[PDB]
């Protein structure tokens, strides 16, 4: 049964609740962003309305085959109209179609749901810095103080680097990356942009990623292997047997496979730098984890959260079990007294 924090007040919206059914009194659909946690439901079946990103739009009509009808794309940062109620769309930079949805109750309480998002301080001068926020519904996946990361950028240096170090040493060497969904797309295309190379991929990966209206996409990548030296793969398949697997199908074209398999957080985090990183090594095949997140750090959240001084927080993820409740509410507590809201 439709948990109470995938339901908006005051409305008949839900938020990413395509698993239970029909939703007694859901007269639309919101869908934050691609992700099979998320959508886990939806089919070309869907007969219900569905509000999203254009880019949301593209992967349902083209990966699930939804019917063009019941697919409302939004643009961002509009103020648009939805079955009586004002609502805007916001970039999560989480991964790409990805968005927060700005509500606007006619009683006057102001509803910001984040989805997926790393908060970030552009947010703050959007739209959200005009007006009030009764109520926060956050992605708490990084709720710990524990949790740290390094910034995208910095990770994009260390992987731009190593490839090319590499490369240039050994010019018959493969660069892989592993992936399973969307997301995490700068990685690859740094890489390739540094080596002078297209990205080659798998058929459906290719059809994935030319839903995504990155601009000059056709010169970035192709299905054509051979003809490339950045390779994707499935990430089950980023480990020795798989790569050296791989390594045979290239038929004698390259040496040595290095690979990167980027991450969220791992416990490594706690005691390693991103400029002291090491990979495994069985033979000629390297594995590299490298910590691109695409959700908050701890410190982004609660810089994030004491900015917008929502009056209420309603967590998303994390809220399977009483401890994990418990721990979270004690953050929000301390957030709000340092602040003084």
């Amino acid at each position: 049964t439709c948990p109470f924090y995938k339901k908006i007040p005051g409305t008949g919206f839900t938020v990413d609740a395509f698993q239970y059914g029909v939703v007694e009194g859901c007269t639309a659909y919101f869908l934050t962003h691609f992700h099979s946690d998320h959508y886990a439901g939806l089919s070309k079946h869907f007969t219900f309305p569905v509000y999203c990103s254009e880019i949301t739009g593209n992967l349902l009509k083209n990966k699930l085959h939804v019917q063009e009808q019941y697919i409302h794309p939004l643009p961002l940062d509009t103020e648009c109209i939805v079955n009586g109620v004002k609502v805007v769309l916001l970039d999560a930079n989480h991964c790409p179609g990805a968005v927060m949805i700005l509500f606007y109750l006619p009683n006057g309480t102001v509803i910001l749901h984040t989805g997926d998002f790393r908060a970030d301080p552009s947010m703050e001068r959007s739209l959200l810095a005009d007006q009030k926020v009764h109520m926060l519904y956050l992605d708490t996946t990084y709720c710990s103080p524990e949790y740290t990361f390094p910034s995208q950028q910095e990770v994009i240096r260390f992987a731009i680097n190593t490839a090319f170090e590499a490369v240039t040493l050994n010019p018959h060497a493969l660069v892989v990356c592993g992936t399973y969904s969307i997301g995490k797309e700068k990685v690859f295309l740094a890489i390739a942009d540094v080596l002078g190379s297209k990205v080659g991929m798998s058929q459906e990966k290719y059809k994935t990623l030319q839903c995504l209206n990155i601009p000059e996409i056709n010169s970035l990548i192709t299905t054509d292997m051979c003809s490339s030296l950045v390779h994707l793969l499935p990430m089950m398949q980023i480990n020795f047997k798989g790569l050296q697997s791989h390594l045979k199908k290239c038929g004698g074209k390259y040496n040595q496979i290095l690979a990167f398999r980027p991450t969220g957080w791992t416990h490594s985090n706690k005691f390693t730098r991103i400029a002291d990183v090491i990979p495994q090594t069985k033979g000629n095949i390297s594995i590299y984890g490298i910590p691109y997140s695409e959700h908050s750090s701890y410190l982004e959240m609660k810089r994030f959260v004491q900015w917008l001084k929502p009056q209420k927080i309603i967590p998303t993820v994390n809220v399977g079990t009483w401890k994990s409740r418990s721990t979270m509410e004690k953050y929000f507590r301390e957030w709000k007294l340092e602040a003084g809201y």
